[PDB]
């Protein structure tokens, strides 16, 4: 009803999930930034809503692992090949060997960001990411992969 | 102006673009052919209705040449340009080569034609630079000249 597609509007929804955060800057540039302890390993998660030109928004939501893979290049960027077809998201290895996992999504300006849409497309991008990081690291545990893993 | 397969179609056949409506499994989607100045591609647009009263809409461009030669070189200059970039770029087993939009928005969100315009102008604009770079595309032939009449 009245909660608009903003740093603050996403801020809130995370807090509600008891969330910890911290609101940062970088040039002109406000993101969100936290910790995530998956249970194969840590990793960063930032969001950022950007303007453009044309009314339009970009809602920015990136996953790093803190783990890196420099000794497996080729083989973890044809891996993130296949997935990056077959699902959502945008996955990729840096120089350094860190995993990434990205989505962009192209809003107009200030449009309704209901706390079920933002829920179900945060925690889709971090069960994708969690999906990835587990292959990465071989991790297949009996009971399965618990769905929703705390920040912790 | 909602989100809605329907709603699309209208935006792209009010710029006097051409396509089809189709239905594979149960989902309908938008086909159209597009023709770069280094090759040609298959886009795709479609909106799936989930759950959680979200709604994903999904652009897709795939490229009609293939790179299978070079499929390892080419997975890397995607890599490096879905950290960097916009959207999601791949290469599939026949060598084709892929670029998503996958954005997730409550079912039957306002789209203004004005946003669409702009993400889907967006899309084609990566994914032209991506052919562009596959292909070293430079213009190798010159306008014509000559005039009306
Ligand atoms: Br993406
Ligand atoms: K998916």
């Amino acid at each position: 009803e009245t909660a608009l597609l903003t740093l603050d509007t996403l801020a809130k929804y995370l807090q509600e999930k008891e969330v910890q955060l911290d609101i940062e800057e970088n040039g002109g540039q406000r993101f969100i930034r936290m910790g995530w302890r998956f249970e194969m390993g840590d990793a960063a998660v930032l969001v950022s809503v950007n303007d453009g030109p044309n009314n339009t928004s970009r809602l920015e939501i990136t996953c790093v692992t803190q783990k890196t893979y420099a000794d497996r290049r080729a083989e973890v960027a044809m891996m993130l090949n296949d997935r990056n077809r077959e699902r959502a998201f945008a996955r990729s290895i840096d120089q350094e060997g860190n995993v990434w996992l990205e989505y962009v999504g192209f809003y107009p300006t200030l449009a309704e960001m209901p706390q079920e849409t933002f829920d179900t497309l945060f925690g889709g991008v971090l069960m994708h990411f969690q999906d990835d990081y587990a292959a990465l690291e071989g991790y297949v545990p009996q009971e399965g992969m618990q769905i929703q893993q705390p920040q912790a």
